């Protein structure tokens, strides 16, 4: 069921913005680890005396890394005279966010038809405003409302290159890395209580629940009209034997925030070979692999979609597989991206549901909670 | 002239500690960029609920990256019950340092025979104490006094593995990178006034001035008895046409701090090939190269030490060369390590002064200020 109840026209995921203490070092680590190119910048070299912002791209995926400068550099500016390229940026907010949460996502940005319209409708329907709409160079409109914790949902609309005031990167410094990642598939929040959070977000977006198919989580997924913008939310299940990983997140994060970003690859096998090659030389580590029992059990579950060779390939790389009614999902998770056990990344590829491919095809892998436990205990034998 | 006036027995540079917001991402960037191995850790996985600290090694060079956790994780601890592996660490101090300075060096650590003795003598002779001596596991003694700005000089003595409470890195995660860097040659501070700073530091160490051989700097070098611990200090020269790079540092750093770390390599040619290979894929960028006139002028200056082929090699890699009375120095500088134009790294190799090789052999390259200007203007032609 899809009531298609979006309250404003929503296009696609546009970008993700991390708030950090040093944008240079985080951006350079991510570039090498994930194979994303340096595409644009707004820093001192471009006249921005307020914040250092660096943009990484892979296909249509945009990761923006931003950090503050000393406020003394821009102490004489006022908002009408600012040199910031992101008018919503605030020194105090950024330092407070990062000291409270450590490294993580500040903005989930989606492209809309009319950022001004989306903002007003949103707050008309209960959104807590964060940054009012601003028109950049008469060409781009940007606005922000609260999503959960200190994460904002950013609207971005274009009348007709990333943002005004950003310069393209002189390719000499812009090495064309590419491990196969292509777009952002979904962005997941952790909250203490799922009910009030879902009611708030679906309330002002009109997004509908996507509908799915003991391990410490309850969760639900909001979706836009064509189900291409996907925003799942988790809450802790307390009192179980094994401590909830959602509760651990809220503890070490100082409350709600974004849990994982799921990046779609055009060839998950090559993405995972390339990332694993780099895990120990500046890249990302992956969660411990499932036991061979898990892969011996895959023939019965997806032996009609993946060849026996394609299953052995999953086993070498530690990929997980799940399946709903309409298609199949290959997935794998990184260890946390930073010091704290909080944000992590998921790499995914979806098989099926062709009309183009419809969003959510195969679900989100909840069936791998039980299957992982099962295969672990079979292998304990 | 060497009066050998050290007021306590001083051995060698022991380590450098960076204070950052996310130790994981900075450490991983440095590892790949400089070819340093992950050697030890003290974090949540080792029972440290206070700070995440990761140690990188290359030969005898030790880079320690440290970041705070949420104070709520250790809110019930007191100093007698602390889980920190570095007793001098303080949450407030670390967050205040990094928000004020961005990424940079907090501690310059030297190994002494008696850290307790060195501390008392130092403050007896004018050192401002920072952290009193603490004995770790009855095996290591650590103490800290102020050096300049918010940089401390850390004393470390061993009765007889980095520090108690640090675990060796399970080599699976400890890839053995090595680009040829071997030890820390010198560590350089920027201050507004050189006179008062030198008087303070030589005052409590007994270190002597090392003695050298318009571009915006005045500087002097303090040295220990065998001249192996080397601590140069710069001050701005104001009112010149081209703005002083020392003044720019103090502006963007919010005052005094460490300017550069000079790492000695056993083969600067291979170190620079390896680092340059990585500049655009997560490593470090190097300052713009000198013009061909500079290298055509090298035959007359060091044609008795470097072959014509060894000079062409310098030209490919952008290495600079200087020479004093006793030996020759090859050097090159990175662009800043972070967002702000503040800290940078120097790679160096020294030729000459054999007895082992005496420290400071060839000076520090001040003769390259004029030679760079000269060759630039000849090449303007
Ligand atoms: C330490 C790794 C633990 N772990 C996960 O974290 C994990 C995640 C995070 C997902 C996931 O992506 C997801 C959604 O996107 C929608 C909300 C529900 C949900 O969980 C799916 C499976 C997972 N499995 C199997 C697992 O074992
Ligand atoms: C943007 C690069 C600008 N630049 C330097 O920064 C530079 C430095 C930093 C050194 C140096 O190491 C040093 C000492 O170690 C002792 C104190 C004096 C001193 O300066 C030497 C030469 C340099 N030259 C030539 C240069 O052009
Ligand atoms: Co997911
Ligand atoms: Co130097």
């Amino acid at each position: 069921k899809n009531p298609k109840s979006d309250k404003f026209k929503v296009k696609r995921f546009h970008h993700i913005e991390f708030w950090c203490g040093d944008a240079t070092n985080v951006a350079r680590r991510f570039s090498w680890g994930l194979g994303m190119r340096f595409s644009a910048k707004s820093d001192l070299s471009t006249g921005n005396m307020v914040h250092a912002s660096y943009l990484l791209t892979s296909g249509d995926l945009r990761f923006l890394f931003t950090a503050p400068y000393s406020p003394s550099l821009s102490a004489g500016e006022i908002k009408p005279t600012t040199t910031a390229s992101i008018p919503s940026f605030d020194h105090g907010s950024c330092r407070s966010f990062f000291s409270s949460h450590g490294l993580g996502v500040r903005a989930v940005a989606i492209e809309v038809e009319d950022a001004e319209s989306a903002f007003s409708i949103s707050v008309a329907n209960g959104a807590i405003p964060s940054s009012p709409p601003i028109v950049l160079n008469e060409a781009v409109t940007i606005a922000e409302v609260k999503l959960y914790g200190d994460v904002v949902l950013r609207y971005v609309s274009y009348k007709a290159e990333f943002l005004p005031g950003f310069e393209r990167v002189e390719d000499a410094s812009s090495f064309p890395l590419d491990y196969g990642i292509r777009r952002l598939d979904h962005a997941v929040g952790n909250v203490p209580e799922l009910g009030p959070a879902l009611t708030y977000v679906a309330g002002f977006t009109g997004f509908h629940q996507f509908a799915e198919f003991e391990s410490g989580l309850n969760s639900a997924v909001l979706a836009s009209n064509d189900e291409m913008v996907l925003l799942p939310i988790n809450e802790p299940v307390h009192g179980t034997k094994r401590k909830s990983q959602i509760q651990t997140y809220l503890e070490h994060n100082e409350g709600a925030g974004l849990q994982h970003l799921a990046l779609m690859s055009e060839d998950i096998f090559r993405t995972l070979r390339e990332m694993r090659k780099r895990s120990s030389i500046g890249g990302f580590d992956f969660m411990p692999s499932p036991p061979p029992t898990y892969y011996q059990n895959l023939k019965k579950r997806v032996g009609d979609v993946l060849s026996d060779d394609q299953i052995k390939e999953c086993e070498e790389l530690g990929i997980l597989v799940d399946r709903d009614d309409q298609g199949t999902l290959l997935q794998i998770f990184t260890k946390p991206l930073g010091d704290r056990p909080t944000i992590f990344i998921e790499i995914i590829q979806r098989v099926g549901c062709m009309m183009y491919q419809s969003g959510g095809c195969g679900g989100f892998g909840k069936g791998n909670f039980s299957e992982l436990f099962k295969s672990i205990e079979e292998y304990e034998k």
